[PDB]
DNA sequence: CCGACGGCGCATCAGC
DNA sequence: GCTGATGCG
DNA sequence: GTCGG
């Protein structure tokens, strides 16, 4: 937490580029710098020291320099004052509303939570449930609640079929003391890269979790990616738990290790690892790792039987989930 | 300087 | 109905 | 915005 003020400034910068400028690479630049400073185990005394790290360049060096002197970034000071940017930023915190929708709403005078509620019928479905549970989705989930939710999902999943395996991934598998949401990877032996012997494999799971009133809302749903809302049961007289985001991702069982690498994350660790795969001459997605040769074309999937095997290929010594928290 | 910067599922829309 | 591009997580 | 070539 040594440079919590620095990395925050970079995060506020990155959200602005994504949400206002819609400059997704500047946003990825700032989020990379942010991450590589967050794990740097000294208290950064100057911009020049920060620039030594990969991902901090000159622009970010001047800004760290300004921030260390005054305790602020004048560029950020004005971005806070700007009415329209402040509004676009705010509406993006609603699930299902990205930078384009946040700008389109602001050009209609829709700038606040009241305006959203008042104009609910101008929201698609995901954005309706996003706004419904706006405050809840702002809360983090203590790991203790993540452990309760895990019991339910896994025990309902094996009521459906003892052959399902469900693995909780995301920050939970990385050992986080609290989680933004719950991320569940699902495998059944019928669904492989070879064949879909069984239909509606994900639907059966979603149905059961709805029947026991765990899943309460759906943001989106197809054959391999469910995205909705869930809520722990509360005791008699207890106040209710907040509603929680839940994502469920069904992966061909023979492709489990590429799946659990992807879903365990983080997004940035994934991005560094896949970038460095390209530099090694490979591509990794959630399903496969493959070579690219001569052309710009993926070859055939290399064999994988462990998460480490993926690290071996790109010549990275293996890293525990709790060390993949970039 | 300049191209690359990770990758893909689902919802929605435009254009047939 | 499609397919393809774009928004969003 | 930053990197590699
Ligand atoms: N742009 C992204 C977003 C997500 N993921 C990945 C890796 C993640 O770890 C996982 C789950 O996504 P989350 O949004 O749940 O991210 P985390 O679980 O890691 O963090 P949080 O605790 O906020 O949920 O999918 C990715 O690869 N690229
Ligand atoms: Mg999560
Ligand atoms: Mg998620
Ligand atoms: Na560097
Ligand atoms: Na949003």
């Amino acid at each position: 937490t040594l440079n919590g003020g620095i990395t925050d400034m970079l995060t506020e910068l990155a959200n602005f580029e994504k949400n206002v400028s819609q400059a997704i690479h500047k946003y990825n630049a700032y989020r990379k710098a942010a991450s590589v400073i967050a794990k740097y185990p000294h208290k950064i005394k100057s911009g020049a020291e920060a620039k030594k790290l990969p991902g901090v360049g000159t622009k970010i060096a001047e800004k760290i320099d300004e921030f260390l002197a005054t305790g602020k970034l004048r560029k950020l000071e004005k971005i806070r004052q700007d009415d329209t940017s402040s509004s676009i930023n705010f509406l993006t915190r609603v699930s299902g509303i990205g930078p384009s929708a946040a700008r389109k709403f602001v050009d209609e005078g829709i700038k606040t939570l009241e305006d959203l509620r008042k104009n609910e019928d101008k929201l698609n479905h995901h954005q309706r449930i996003g706004l419904k549970y706006f405050g809840d989705f702002e809360k983090r989930i203590p790991r203790e609640e993540m452990l309760q939710m895990q019991d339910i999902v896994l025990n309902e999943v094996k009521k459906v079929d003892s052959e399902y395996i469900a693995t909780v991934c995301g920050s939970f598998r990385r050992g986080a003391e609290s989680s933004g949401d719950m991320d569940v990877l699902l495998t059944h032996p019928s669904f492989t890269s070879e064949s879909t012997k069984q239909p509606k494999l994900l639907h059966q799971v979603v149905e059961q979790l709805q029947k026991v009133h765990f899943i309460t809302d759906t943001l989106s749903k197809g054959e391999t990616k469910f995205m909705g809302v869930c809520q722990l049961p509360s005791k008699n007289d207890e106040k209710e738990y907040p509603h929680r985001r839940i994502d469920i991702r069904l992966i061909p069982k023979d492709q489990y290790y590429c799946g659990v690498l992807y879903f365990t994350g983080s997004d940035i660790f994934n991005k560094n690892m896949r970038a460095h795969a390209l530099e090694k001459g490979f591509t990794i997605n959630e399903y496969t790792i493959r070579p690219l040769g001569v052309t710009g074309v993926a070859g055939e999937p290399l064999p994988v039987d462990s998460e480490k095997d993926i690290f071996d290929y790109i010549q990275w010594k293996y890293r525990e989930p709790k060390d993949r928290s970039e």
